[PDB]
């Protein structure tokens, strides 16, 4: 039997996701709304039953899904395509009627899917016998004959939504397509990523930098961020010679030839009293000329096409 | 011989279902008219015996399954594929025979199987051992040598009737093409999911609706809706300000500055003593503006394809 | 000690069968032949063992059996596939053996298999272990090394011949093709499906049917004559409006404003003392335009093919 | 004392029953008439044969061929499907197959048939080779008993799937015959055996002609027309209107609507024995070709022809 | 069915592309050598490819990592991987993951990532999509923990890599062909102890003579040739004394004391092997030719000049 | 499951091969004979694959090496345990090291090697078999492992590794395939010359040692064959002694084999002409694409 229980609350609050504010509010209102507000929510009104998300990789699809784990107050599952797919015959298709059995056992409940293309696809007969057992499995068991369909709520995530077949679409009964971040998003986002690191600019520097960065995605952001609070300790561990400054001793990277420049390599140098050089622009424009954009933008123009449909 | 069943306690009425009368009439001749009048049926009038729905998604067939259930006042089994499909060679099977056999045993009953495309199939030798055991008993087990084929009445469901087998085509002797709904059903069901909220509109305004809406589904309707349900949440938590109106105190939100404008949060006022704005017309367009049409038109091309030859 | 076994007690006359006179008169010569005239065969003369019969799905080839069944006189044993496969290892196969064996304790005697497709298929390895045990001892247990042949008499039946394998294809030694029936056997089968009910029109006018409802099979036959059946229920409880004809008070559906046209709804009336207007051409012809015929041409493509070759 | 089910009543079938076949008659002549009757020829360097393998297409023969010997034995035959050997729980199923080869040296001199050993073998993953593996094993070590016990048993194998028969027991079998499908002589002989104690109405140039007719066929494709030309004069008893008397006291036969001495009756009407049937006449027998083609596909020949042109 | 080891191999034991030591030195030595900058915002590296042409020694670096790691170093090719089943292909995968948390911190390494990649198309359907789509998710997703573990992947083919787990090895790194003074370098470590010929200048006339190899083309240059003076001994005829009590060796036909015989009519010890000089490594450098090829080169410069 | 013996078959008890057995000579009898050469870091052979077509007798010559290293020969078949045992399976690979270890000097044979991997179970005999072929280390001395494979490019290459020495066990040639006819011949009587075997050998090129065995097999029943069908009897030459003979002949009497009387049967003797016949009937196992398929080898992991 073994029950396939899994659930765990990490740390992400709400503010941390920057921007794309229907998303925040079809979610606020489909999680945080039924919960503290139950009594609004009966008779003829009643909350979602299935969300989809989609969009190019790394908008911050299953980070929100990490902020709404956090800010659930909710039994919260989520499973993988591993724990769903079993060895013999059986236990492929069971232990998703005891995931939604056991969900509604743990009402009020948030379920989420990451990448539920992996489970579509009925057109023609290519994965034959997974797709219609386990795909049908979560049609009726999805809502069917005497599911309570009440209570739980299935969050969809994919990034390939037009191979994503017409009846799970109608599961996913409220679907948001979550683009790539506008100007001020990730302006929001770098005031975010820079965090406690003392940096140097303003805000409207901030506004130059997302000016600059037309058309990345969250986890561009987050290595440019990274590769900017990642150039002084190539300063400090780099080359010969570092320096004191200034709580007794501390000695900074400095080059060959300078107002106390000793010989030496970081590993020279006592616990703690390194010091490593502030943040800096040059460090964002270096991070710039690292790493350009993953995203294509022909994909964007099927995202366009889906989303100017079905949006 | 350890038996696993089911039953269920549904409510569904007829009235909630707009449109689709030939299979209200076919329903209600196959399952009313053998219970409440035995007499008519006899010798040479036997009643049917294998009743087959497709159609699209959302087009009401598990609701009108619901309808069935409720309005049986017989044994109604379900069965979905999982039930069926057991672990090691044999419960495959004989779970198939004990399924017929019992229902046999708690005749008049009526059995309902949701997407008996995870059944079928037998072109190819894809999904072998399965497919032909599980298919087999289905056949010869529906009918055969010695089953009593009179008493249980079998109602199919899919979404795919052009991969159900020809033999299973048969055993579904009455088989009923469900196609989208028209202007007036889709009025009706706008004035059925209206239900006890207090509206603003006439009648020929829910006939502009549905003149709005023309080739939706009935879960795009019941999403519009729904959302048409959720536009007064999103005016009491819009902004800042609400207000008392009329059974002790009541208070709505307002704009910024009216007759008894308060400035406060939803969260500020007391449970119950909240006020919800009527429903109104802009509520319904904006939803109607919110959601395309779900299906494809292709899928529909096939459903005319096997509908205009079998159906 | 296993004794799974199972026999029964069906009611269906030769002559309710239409066409076939090959069958008939191959199964006349191998049931009624040798228990009637056991003197014919001995020495060099030897009754059939394996009869095979094929073809469209409702062609009539369980009817068929049923037909046998009623006129066999004999110990009739049927199995599915169901009673074969059993759950662990061993008693899969000697359940066949017991199966034989106990059918030669009752000889004369004569066994019908269903859907024998689910028992064949050597080439490959897919379906291993079931199909080289379950089929090796179907082979072996029926003829080998001191199985007494005479006696028992194995019925097949399929829709799917081609698949059968060559091995079993010779083990059915006398195969049937069962074609969709012609003119006149429909014309019999529409003659037979009216039964007791008081028809309205004459021989020639079955064979106008016949005529306009050239390719059909039997399900269909059966399915049209059923809604031909259920054409005055309709119409006794449509509209409003009854009539008093003719033991005792009589009433039946009559348009509005007629020779003693009260005003009710069956519902109103009393148990029994309610007839239906006579089955009338026009529900034929409604009927008619009801249903396409079930089987597809490709099919009957194959079926020519298995039957010019081996029919 | 786990002890089995075995044969002990012979079907008696003839020697000159069979055709063709001479292959497979010389080598079982000399693997169980040889040693009986000659025992002093066999001592050390020449030995018997050990293991034989009959395999061919469907219906070629094969078991039948088992029966002629099963008959003209004179001695143990034992016979043993796949059933017997594989049994519930874990460890009957190979000490029955320790015992069966036991008991068959017990009761030697013997010989030991196994049909199908397709189903014996046969391994493609973990499930395949479970609980069959063991028992092939057992198979393995008590064939690899030749230098242990050669005189004495002979083991028979038949199967219809050469090829998915495992190499290692393909190497058991020591000594593999082909049986292919019969020429236009021995279907002439087939049909002069199947004919029987029928009074028929032919002679062996026309059985030549029905052999030339009956291009490719199999000995159970000969013994169904034989049937049905065995049925056709009881058909023509059952069919029309009209017998007639003709010749020990009173004999009629079915006869044409008007003819000398022809009455109108049925089949029914006429008195126990005194029924006369229609002598096999080759119109029977060319309706009984037209009503069955072949039942062996070419295909499934030429990968006979592929195991046969390899192993063969 | 997890393998695990804490190997030998060191920096000083790899020879050649300092950038890329420098760098895993940094991403691995780094947490090790200094925990306590790595807080908050600044975080270490999650996922580092390699990737080049075949044989460029990326498993051994990454047993120089494990053995400067002091850590639970996995290891695994795809054979431990490729769908036998259906679904032992996936949970050995989540097990895998599951159990390198259980020894945190922890290493694991891939060997070529591009049997597991490529969802472009419909092609190798149902294994790519269910095994690819756990290793997305089962890498980063709703409440694994990212941090700890650190997922080395190596491949020959990085252009058929799917951008998606592009991006999920975060920090990639292309290994080119090496040059002339770090062969110089293998030379002189895989003639180890036995007894060489040559001087420094002499390997660097075979570097210079071996011109684009790879560390396995070395390695089975140095096999041939721990074959070679063995492969003198094992033919022909003929021997000779020369110099503590007779001493002889193989000689042409008709020589200085040129007795006929063979090495199994020779006494114990009293055999003087032939030295070891360059003549069989000349001979060995054109008995095999380079197996990569140089067209890849061009595409590895295409990926790597782009994305590098 | 697991074969022990001190087997004694001689170098020349092996049919050919002499360039496998020179090779087996210098990587394992040296070794053996002279160990004091192998003090410090040089160290003897270990593991040695031998590779080739089947019916070469792989296993044969494995004993030979035994009987030449005055070593007991351990021996088990990679089939059986992946398929009869399974369960047992890492035990019994266990179990046939620790044999070895504690019986030295000694030499473990596994045939089929290939069989180890694949079509989870029996990946922990891959698995447990490595562990133990780094077992020369903790006892590096004393023992030898000997695998044998038809298939070499199906053979795991992590076990491929093990197996420092590699070596081609080839289809026997003109001199051997002689070699092999007199042996399965030996003493049986026949009337067979030095050269009728020049002939026999030269008559079947492509043949194994095993096709050869059964085509003997087969000739040497030829004269039973003849006796017991035999027809028409002539007597030769202890009283009465007949033979069957043509068609009118010098006494030829018309009978069958059958008329004749127990014991005085002449059986006609052996020919090198009814080889010819048998080698006619057997065809030779081996397909001509191997000698690639393994040179592939030989030139890849030689
Ligand atoms: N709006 C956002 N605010 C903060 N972080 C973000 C945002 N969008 C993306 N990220 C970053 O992206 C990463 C998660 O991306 P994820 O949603 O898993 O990609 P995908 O959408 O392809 O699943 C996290 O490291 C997170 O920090
Ligand atoms: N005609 C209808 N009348 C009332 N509700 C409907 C109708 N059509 C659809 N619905 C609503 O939409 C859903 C879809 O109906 P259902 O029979 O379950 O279709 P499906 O199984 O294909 O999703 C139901 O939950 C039901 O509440
Ligand atoms: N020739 C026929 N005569 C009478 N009824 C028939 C005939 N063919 C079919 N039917 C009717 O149609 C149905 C289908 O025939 P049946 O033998 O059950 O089909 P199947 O062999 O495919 O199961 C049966 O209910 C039978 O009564
Ligand atoms: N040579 C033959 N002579 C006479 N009858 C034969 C011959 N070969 C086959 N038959 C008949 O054909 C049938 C098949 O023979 P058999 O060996 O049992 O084949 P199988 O087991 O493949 O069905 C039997 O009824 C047998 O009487
Ligand atoms: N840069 C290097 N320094 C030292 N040895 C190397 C180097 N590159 C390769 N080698 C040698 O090559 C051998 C095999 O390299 P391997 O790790 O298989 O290459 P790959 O990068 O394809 O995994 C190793 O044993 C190693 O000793
Ligand atoms: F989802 Be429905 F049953 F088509
Ligand atoms: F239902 Be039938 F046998 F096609
Ligand atoms: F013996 Be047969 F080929 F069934
Ligand atoms: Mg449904
Ligand atoms: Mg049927
Ligand atoms: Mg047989």
């Amino acid at each position: 039997l073994s029950s396939a229980i899994l659930s765990e609350k990490p740390n992400v609050k709400w503010e941390d996701v920057a921007g794309l504010e229907g998303a925040k509010e079809a979610l606020k209102e489909a999680v945080i709304l039924p919960v503290k507000f139950p009594h609004l929510f009966k008779g003829n009104r009643k909350p979602t039953s299935g969300i989809l998300l989609y969009g190019p990789p790394g908008t911050g699809k299953s980070y929100l899904a990490k902020a709404v784990a956090t800010e659930a107050n909710s039994t919260f599952f989520s499973v993988s395509s591993s724990d769903l797919v079993s060895k013999w015959m059986g236990e492929s298709e069971k232990l998703v009627k005891q995931l939604f059995a056991m969900a509604r056992e743990n009402k009020p409940s948030i379920i989420f899917i990451d990448e539920v293309d992996a489970l579509t696809g009925t057109r023609g007969e290519g994965e034959s016998e997974a797709s219609r057992r386990i795909k049908t499995e979560l049609l009726v068991q999805m809502n069917g004959v005497g599911n309570d369909s009440q209570g739980v709520l299935v969050l969809g995530a994919t990034n390939i939504p037009w191979q994503l077949d017409s009846a799970i679409r109608r599961r996913f009964e409220r679907r948001i397509y979550i683009p790539l971040p506008d100007l001020a998003a990730r302006t929001t986002m770098f005031e975010i990523n820079v965090g406690d690191t003392p940096c140097v600019l303003t805000k409207e520097d901030y506004r130059t930098l997302g000016a600059m960065t037309e058309g990345y995605s969250g986890s561009d952001i987050a290595v440019v961020v990274k590769d900017a609070l990642m150039q002084p300790i190539r300063k400090i561990q780099s080359a010969t010679h570092f320096k004191d400054v200034s709580e007794t001793r501390k000695l900074t990277p400095c080059s060959p030839g300078d107002d106390g420049a000793i010989e030496m390599s970081w590993t020279d140098i006592e616990a703690d009293e390194l010091k490593e050089p502030d943040l800096t622009i040059k460090d964002f424009l270096k991070a710039i000329k690292s790493t350009r954009p993953t995203v294509n933008e022909d994909d964007l123009l099927k995202q366009e096409q889906f989303t100017r449909d079905f949006g």
